[PDB]
């Protein structure tokens, strides 16, 4: 679908059996979600953005569904102020910027 | 053009007659650039990012070219890890998300 940017591009995502609202962010390298439980192994990671860095848990090969489009990839979980879907997953659903 | 997201959506922008590299960020409400000089008076603004808040200088009605597309809008100047072009300007150049 074509998403305009007049408003924040928020979408519903299905992950870990849960439904969450997340921001499609082309400027984000990774996908980071607020505290939640995910299965499998994980490793600590520090990610930075405006304001500095925050520590998160990195889970790889996590199944995810965005706007009906299924994909799998790395999901970071930590004290992020808002849920963000990064390029690592945007690519998988064939998302592109156009103008 | 159509920009894929396998790599960071970095583009060349021109502001104050100088060329700079910036990231097209759909997850940003505003446009924030690294320290630089701009004409006129500025207003204070506190913006929040993944790592927390920072104080920035707000300049309005600033001419800025993005990938050749002409825009004139608000530009925030402050301690940002990278130059980011937010929705306020992405909308001026007709940018949309597609998948
Ligand atoms: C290598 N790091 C990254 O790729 C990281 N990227 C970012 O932080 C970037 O993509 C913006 C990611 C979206 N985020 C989402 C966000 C939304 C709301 C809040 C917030 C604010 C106050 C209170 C509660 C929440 C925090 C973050 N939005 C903002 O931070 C913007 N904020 C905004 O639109 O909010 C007014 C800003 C104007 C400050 C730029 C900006 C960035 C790009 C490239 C290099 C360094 C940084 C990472 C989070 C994916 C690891």
């Amino acid at each position: 679908p074509q998403i305009t940017l007049w408003q924040r591009p928020l979408v519903t995502i299905k992950i870990g059996g849960q439904l969450k609202e997340a921001l499609l962010d082309t400027g984000a390298d990774d996908t980071v979600l607020e505290e939640m439980s995910l299965p499998g192994r994980w490793k600590p990671k520090m990610i930075g953005g405006i304001g500095g860095f925050i520590k998160v848990r990195q889970y790889d090969q996590i199944p995810i569904e965005i706007c009906g489009h299924k994909a799998i990839g790395t999901v970071l979980v930590g004290p992020t102020p808002t849920n963000v879907i990064g390029r690592n997953l945007l690519t998988q659903i064939g998302c592109t910027l156009n103008f």
